[PDB]
């Protein structure tokens, strides 16, 4: 309990003002936001959270902010990750002297990267979180970083490595993965199959929706474990019909529009060039809003 | 059942030496998933090695197997081909023989808009003169990828009664389930039937239920009384046979287990599908044995 | 001689019951030769030989013998997902005197390396003695082959030429580089002229049907080292291409050619559907220019 | 006038990943002295997308102070940010540079739209630098129809595509449609087809090494002279060949390293260094390099 990462834990927004620049006030709020839904933990700086929009300093700045907040009430990973190595080593170094539970880092992008490469840049991270473990993130569609089943299964035991982060649809793949390392936490990555990867081997997941409906993946977990599939399969598809929204939104700047109605968010904006939501979707957004809070 | 919801095996065909059909085979084939307790065979598709096969030679297949089955289990004939034409002969075909239901894939190699795709499934609906048409969407090997709104268009085409979703995709699947409360769905990639299940799908059609169906049977049976831990476990035994096929190669692996399962004269596939490489024989004559001794 | 030059991809005329037009096809065949084609490619894609059967397939090929053999180079491409029918369709091209065959990778299908390899040496052995041209055309096929593997292909006994269609200029000069003997034919028309200066040495293309003298120039022009006018040829040909690929390809060839007085039923077979009546006066206009300026 | 060959400079680092600005500065001079018509900095070949905003700006103000007015110079300005972004095009308008790029936004997927109003912001900040659109769908992820290309290119302010795509179909029918657009081309192993096709000059990491190579095909195409375009093409692929197997940077600066420009050949983490079963050829084509020209 005091230092399992399994759970469902979710993947942290970074509300700005309105200059862009990080409104901290709003990042507490959603930080004690999700903790009062019952959330596991928080996974910072990733890409929910526009880190890659953001610069290194920015990063942990977030970072020492939500640990002030959080640490010690969930469990807090802290994605350190950059295409550069270096970088990637100084967030880590960071997360451990904030009180981070563990560091995660998306495969290197943009340049293409043997997966030897990829290998020493885990290495070399993990290396810098002095003791942190490590949670491989595998997200091929935003990093267009495509691995082998043999790839994950090296990199994912590699000293210091305690989970995976697998934001893919193969389930075939998830449960291969499960099958392989029996002891692995496996979170799920895309949101809108979550009953199903747990299915398929994933014992947790790490999602953008969360920060607005977590109880609701929490309640899939649930179901599951005491055989009820009629009522994961009805949470799944309600969290289904608000990521059809969202996608057709924009999913960040969706989700904290919905914030934004529910008083945790000052100013729905993510960064350029991500553009403002469109107004013919404000009518669906807000009556979101006033459903989850009904709900909750 | 009065509908066509179900696990449905998708039919090799076999072949003797000479690669001409082993009618023989076929029939005991038939038979052997009968007796496994299937609850229907989809006929004529990319399993039973319909695309290296002439129209002539495809229609002997479904005629034999309707011989054989019809009135037994629910059969659904796979007429898809490239040409509307060849397709509406098989439609014909399969009418006349008294299958259930006629399938047809996108046709593929050649780009065709959506609207050519839609023609496409009506000519053939017509031609198969009332049989239901189950939808075939596998973008893997068709290379024809729709989005929700084309699936959603052709899946509501007059005379449509289903669809075989070949696709991992489980946003998707659950997407066009919640479009279509009524529609059969059936799950096509066998190592994710379970999850496949819970997206949506009430059914699947494979490959690998020539040799385990039940197995199939045995997952479908435990989620529907709530029991994930015997669905996991039944679908790792699943993936674990799976992960072999693709070594070996699936259709001369199934057809090769059949073999040493007194069912399939001669496992060969039709070239250019090579032969079974011999280090894999022991790995799959130990499975024929353990499915064998698992029944 | 050899099999270099510019060899239209032969386009299979049908009745308005969708039915073989013997009389366009030998019109198309002769059509072809009037304008200075080197040869023609036989049975591939542009023959719609994928939604015709094997007898279809081997009609034609005998068909177009009948009337071009020795008159020009006649390429039969016998490929089919089924080795067997390839094998059977390349002994028919023998028997009918072509000069070569080809077959593209079976396709639909996962086949290894070692199969494709296989089939091909399956259908070069029923060729009984004719060269095969292995064809590359992963966009159409699926099969994405590395260089090495098309290496290995281009060098399996009885092969003498291979059809790149791909747009990789790269990879076109690096098969030029590692075999400057083997005929070597662009595959894209849309880049026929940057395609020979990377190494290829000729060309099979659909839209050889209606302009290919435009083809002949190009060729002509680089020869000569007159630039801008293979660049000024390929730009015509681009126009066009533009054109053909809004209206169909196929259909859209055909129709030029049924306003040019060749081809009676501008058709193509199911589920190809007709040409779109607005794409008419273009086409009409295109087949008058092609007339003049020929 | 922005139309030539310009090589896409690399950014040589000490042992300890920092920037040897010494070696900078060689390599610039060693670009202007083979005859370079201009230099492309901070793009993906100066190893840009390891560097920080100040790391960036710092290497478009050394190549200023050396090359400005010299050769022509173009600062690629972009990031995912639009506001980082605009900050190095501000810089680049400061140091003197005579125009700026960007990338389309990369990892996050972004609407048209945004994409358009991301270069617009940029443009405003290069207060007067015409603007290259960088167009590499390979490396970026960002998949571009020719209308859209068509609609980038006529923004207000762009004055250039480079275009890193080896559709040479698409090349031609930017060409036909832009008949002034300085339009480079961005894959050296296509070099004389892209300029064939429609190309009127390029941007190159090869450049560095071997530039008067590709100054010779714009000569023998001009020329007519299709045979020497070809030597010369093949001349090059060879050499990228090698590169490719190697790690291309990396090779280059191995090969700048030989050649006495760049002291220490090491690209940041996490690029790995240079296999030493390629040192051999390294080495032969370093020497074959300088006694060529
Ligand atoms: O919407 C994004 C994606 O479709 C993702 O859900 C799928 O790739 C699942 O396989
Ligand atoms: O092996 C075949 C495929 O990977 C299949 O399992 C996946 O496409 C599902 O996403
Ligand atoms: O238009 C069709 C294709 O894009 C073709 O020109 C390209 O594949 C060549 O690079
Ligand atoms: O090698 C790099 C790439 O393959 C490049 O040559 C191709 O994208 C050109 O079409």
């Amino acid at each position: 309990m005091a230092t399992n990462l399994r759970g469902v834990m979710a993947a942290l927004l970074t509300p700005f003002d309105q200059q862009q620049a990080l409104d901290k006030a709003s990042l507490r709020r959603l930080v004690q936001f999700n903790i009062q839904q019952g959330i596991d933990g928080l996974y910072v700086g990733g890409s929910t959270g526009e880190a890659f929009v953001q610069s290194l300093s920015e990063r942990e700045q977030v970072l020492e902010i939500v640990a002030e907040e959080a640490k010690g009430k969930i469990k807090l990973i802290a994605h350190v990750g950059c295409v550069s190595t270096a970088e990637s080593q100084q967030l880590a170094a960071s997360a451990k002297r904030y009180g981070f539970d563990a560091v995660s880092a998306v495969t290197p992008f943009y340049y293409p990267f043997s997966f030897e490469e990829h290998c020493d840049h885990y290495r070399a991270i993990i290396d810098s979180a002095d003791g942190l473990p490590m949670v491989v993130y595998n997200i091929p569609a935003l990093s267009g970083v495509k691995l082998t089943l043999d790839q994950i299964n090296t990199l994912v035991t590699l000293p210091g490595v305690g989970a995976l982060k697998q934001t893919s649809g193969d389930l075939y793949q998830m449960e291969q993965i499960r099958r392989e390392h029996p002891d692995l936490v496996l979170y799920n990555g895309y949101d809108e199959i979550f009953a199903s990867g747990l299915l398929a081997g994933a014992d947790g997941g790490i999602g953008s929706t969360y920060n607005i409906m977590g109880w609701r993946y929490q309640g899939i977990v649930k179901a599951l474990k005491e055989g009820d599939i009629q009522t994961a399969q009805k949470l799944q598809t309600e969290c289904n019909k608000v990521i059809d929204l969202l996608i057709k939104t924009g999913v960040f700047r969706g989700l904290k529009t919905v914030l934004h109605y529910m008083d945790v968010v000052s100013v729905p904006l993510c960064r350029k060039p991500f553009g403002p939501v469109d107004e013919k979707y404000l009518p669906e957004l807000k009556a979101l809003a006033q459903q989850l809070m009904q709900e909750r």
